[PDB]
């Protein structure tokens, strides 16, 4: 699993055209003040364990940034070893059900398999911008 | 080298706090309109071969969007192996100037070694979003 911490102070999305032949959450768009935003890249590897991993780090992160609310925000280009569409959207449904035991705030997870539009004003704080990767 | 391509209807970035002891570029900001958005991170084995592809690629692709303006935007979080700081700037310079030498377009290169605040409206047609990787 790669992903990008994002702390903004803004964040919002709308799904676009649908990027898979059947994408399995319907369309929408949200729109957030302050939130670390997630984006998600689910590896071929991932399972539960790496589930857990990335949920506590989450957590641990936010509460380092006094934050309350999660975006999950499925994305594909954050590495070249993706997992197929089905296997990332199960792990990233299974991504927000951990967190929600481990971190107190809001938790908000993006729609999967669409195209999206997404505007977000990134913070310029050291601790703003980092990447993890969590594995099994 | 590892690329994000993001196809921006905007796109802007302050400088905040110094992410280097000796920042090579001034600090700064800037904004723009419609433009194709690139985070940049140079790896261990970039060298002028990895330069000149993604010179080539990156005109191509603005090439096929119509984009007349492209941002090349130092970042340090697409990958797990990143060249050291003065190799990378090194690497970014040579960047911008073979990208000048492909695409006929306004070229801009923002300052490196700074924490950075940014905003960006993504488009979200199916070219908006795409990643990269160049090597030699
Ligand atoms: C494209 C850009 O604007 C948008 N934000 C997008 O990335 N959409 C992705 C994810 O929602 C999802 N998706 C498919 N595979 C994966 C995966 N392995 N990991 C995470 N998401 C995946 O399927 C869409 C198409 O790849
Ligand atoms: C942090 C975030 O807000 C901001 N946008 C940031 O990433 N700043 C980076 C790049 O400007 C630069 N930098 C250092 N190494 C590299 C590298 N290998 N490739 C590209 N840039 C590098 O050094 C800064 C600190 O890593
Ligand atoms: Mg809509
Ligand atoms: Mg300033």
């Amino acid at each position: 699993m790669r992903l990008l911490y994002l702390h903004a102070d803004r964040f919002e999305y709308k799904t676009v055209k649908p990027a898979l032949k059947n994408p399995p959450d319907p369309p929408g768009e949200a729109s957030f003040g302050e939130a670390l935003v997630v984006f998600t890249t689910v590896e071929d590897g991932d399972g539960p364990q790496t589930v857990m991993y990335a949920a506590s780090d989450i957590a641990s992160h936010s509460s380092r940034l006094k934050v309350t609310t999660v975006i999950l925000y499925p994305y594909a280009h954050l590495s070249s070893r993706l997992a197929k569409p089905m296997a990332a959207h199960k792990r990233l449904i299974e991504l927000e059900g951990a967190l929600r035991t481990k971190f107190p705030g809001h938790v908000h997870r993006a729609p999967f398999g669409w195209y999206m539009s997404f505007s977000i004003a990134c913070k310029g704080h050291p601790l703003a911008e980092l990447s993890r990767s969590f594995t099994e």
